[PDB]
Formats: structure tokens, sequence, C-alpha cells
């Protein structure tokens, strides 16, 4: 069906959470906050969903973010722990949640690195380029 795509989304998974390695659990979540919130912000098909799960639970769509973004960081941390599978399991949640597509979630992770940075304005060692 779908199982060998949503495992190409979860590479990035594994890639992210050794990028990320050493840091503190909690400001993972508060980075993710940040990062899937900006595809609604760049996308309104992303920002409606946000609605709908904010209108079934009874709250705003910049409240549910902080439950959507536990998500995917319990998918890297699984995902750096060596379960892949568990990390596809849990990002099934996270793209089923926002009615998103696996490479619309492996475009988010390019967020996720560009905003990790951006704390102490620094700037990747993209030297492999140019």
């Amino acid at each position: 069906g779908d199982e060998r795509k949503l495992e190409e989304v979860t590479e990035e998974m594994r890639k992210m959470a050794e990028n990320m390695d050493g840091q503190d659990p909690e400001k993972v979540k508060e980075i993710v906050r940040r990062a899937l919130q900006q595809m609604a912000n760049d996308n309104p098909e992303v920002s409606e969903q946000l609605r709908e799960l904010a209108k079934r639970k009874g709250t705003s769509p910049s409240e549910v973010i902080k439950d959507l973004a536990e998500q995917v960081w319990r998918a890297m941390e699984r995902a750096r722990e060596g379960d892949k599978d568990t990390a596809r399991e849990l990002i099934r949640k996270f793209a089923d949640d926002l009615g998103i597509s696996p490479e619309q979630v492996k475009k988010f992770i390019k967020i996720m690195r560009e905003v990790q940075r951006k704390e102490d304005g620094s700037l990747e060692h993209h030297h492999h380029h140019h």
C-alpha cells in the first residue's frame, strides 16, 4: 500500500535525531512545535486541518501543535534507538492528523534543521556543494 513510502520519511527521523543528539528532549518538542506549525503558515490546507483537530477538541489551532510535536519527537528518539518500525507507526499518526503526504513531512524536517540553528543564529557546514 504505502508502508514502503512511509519508510522514506522515516529515514529523515533517523537523520534528524542524530543531528540533534545531546540537547534537552523537552526542547526538541518546542523546536518541532514551530517547525510543524510553519507548514500551516506556508499552506492553508495544513492550517484548515489544525482547525479541524482544535474544533474536535474544543481548543485553538495553535494549542493542538503541542500534541502534534510530541508525536514527531517520539518518532525521532525511537529512530535514534534503531526502532524504524515504531518510528514509522508514530509518523503514521502525525501525517494523518494534518492530512499530509510523507514527502511533505520530508519537507517539514528541512524546516526543523533551519529553526534548530536559529536558537543560536548559527549556520550549517554545507561545504559538500559549490
